[PDB]
């Protein structure tokens, strides 16, 4: 009853803690996100 996922995002910040997320549609309520921790890099 699920689409595939999408892949995960891009960390919304490119230095420090921020999000990534990732969704997926029916093809069953409603569509879903899954978000979680990213760090890519410290700040300078
Ligand atoms: C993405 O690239 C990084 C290397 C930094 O240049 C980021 O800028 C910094 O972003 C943070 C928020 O994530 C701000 O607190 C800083 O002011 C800023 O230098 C950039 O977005
Ligand atoms: C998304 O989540 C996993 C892959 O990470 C699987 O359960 C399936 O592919 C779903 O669409
Ligand atoms: C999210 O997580 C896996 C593990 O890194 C990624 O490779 C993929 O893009 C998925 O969306």
């Amino acid at each position: 009853a699920w689409d595939e996922w999408s892949p995960w995002s891009l960390c919304s910040s490119t230095c420090g803690r921020g999000f990534r997320d990732r969704t997926r549609t029916c093809r069953c309520e409603g569509p879903e996100k899954q978000t979680k921790f990213c760090n890519i890099a410290l700040c300078p």
